[PDB]
């Protein structure tokens, strides 16, 4: 029994089927109160929602599905016919994410790709009927943000105006990626400051009164 399975089961038991907002709220409650997990969380999530709404992307790529929190967050805001592709190298995570999406009623909008980016990015256009991406959400291993961006470019998946949106550029940090995009004339960058997810961390003092030998 893993933390991720506990999160899914919590959702199935507490959230309302076919209600994405309910699913997000259940995940957030569980991770706030019971076990920290690396979901983007509500604070950063509200910023994501505002960016998605602004750009109204027809085709989004997510790198890093985890438990499907951001996939639910993004897919619930997609217009009819728009698609989210989400890449997850861990097959246990990919299965949890599919179940989370199913529970939320968002399965028709989302395609889970189970594999490594080095294999899957070059197969996107041919296997998943993609021309160029409107938006990319980066939230996988932090050392993979830059090499994957470069691979996306190599493969012709970026067009003028493709929006990349990257989580965790402060904590844990993505320093090569951040320096690269901020220094490149090929990118125009904006920073949205917020807070790391679920950081009300409990600690305590123990008092121990000696009673003698
Ligand atoms: O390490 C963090 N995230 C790593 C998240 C990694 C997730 O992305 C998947 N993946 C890996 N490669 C691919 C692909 F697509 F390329 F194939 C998909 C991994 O299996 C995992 O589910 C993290 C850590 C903290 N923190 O505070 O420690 C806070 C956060 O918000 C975080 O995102
Ligand atoms: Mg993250």
């Amino acid at each position: 029994d893993t933390k991720e399975q506990r999160i899914l089961r919590y959702v199935q038991q507490n959230a309302k089927p076919g209600d994405p907002q309910s699913v997000l709220e259940a995940i957030d409650t569980y991770c706030t109160q019971k076990e920290w997990a690396m979901n983007v969380g509500d604070a950063k999530g509200q910023i994501m929602d505002a960016v998605i709404r602004e750009y109204s992307p027809s085709l989004v790529l997510e790198l890093g599905a985890y438990c499907g929190y951001s996939a639910v967050r993004m897919a619930r805001l997609l217009q009819p016919g728009a698609r989210l592709l989400t890449m997850e190298i861990n097959p246990d995570c990919a299965a949890i994410t599919q179940q989370m999406l199913n529970f939320a009623g968002l399965q028709d909008k989302v395609t889970i790709l189970n594999g490594a980016s080095q294999d899957l990015i070059p197969q996107l256009k041919k296997k998943y009927d993609v021309d160029t991406l409107d938006m990319v959400f980066l939230d996988h291993w932090k050392d993979r943000y830059l090499p994957d961006t470069l691979l996306l470019e190599k493969c012709g998946l970026l067009r003028k105006g493709t929006v990349l949106l990257a989580d965790n550029v402060i904590v844990p940090g993505t320093p090569d990626f951040l320096a690269y995009v901020r220094g490149s004339s090929s990118f125009e960058c904006t920073h949205y400051s917020s807070y790391l997810e679920y950081m009300k961390v409990v600690d305590g003092l123990e008092k121990a009164i000696y009673q003698g030998p």
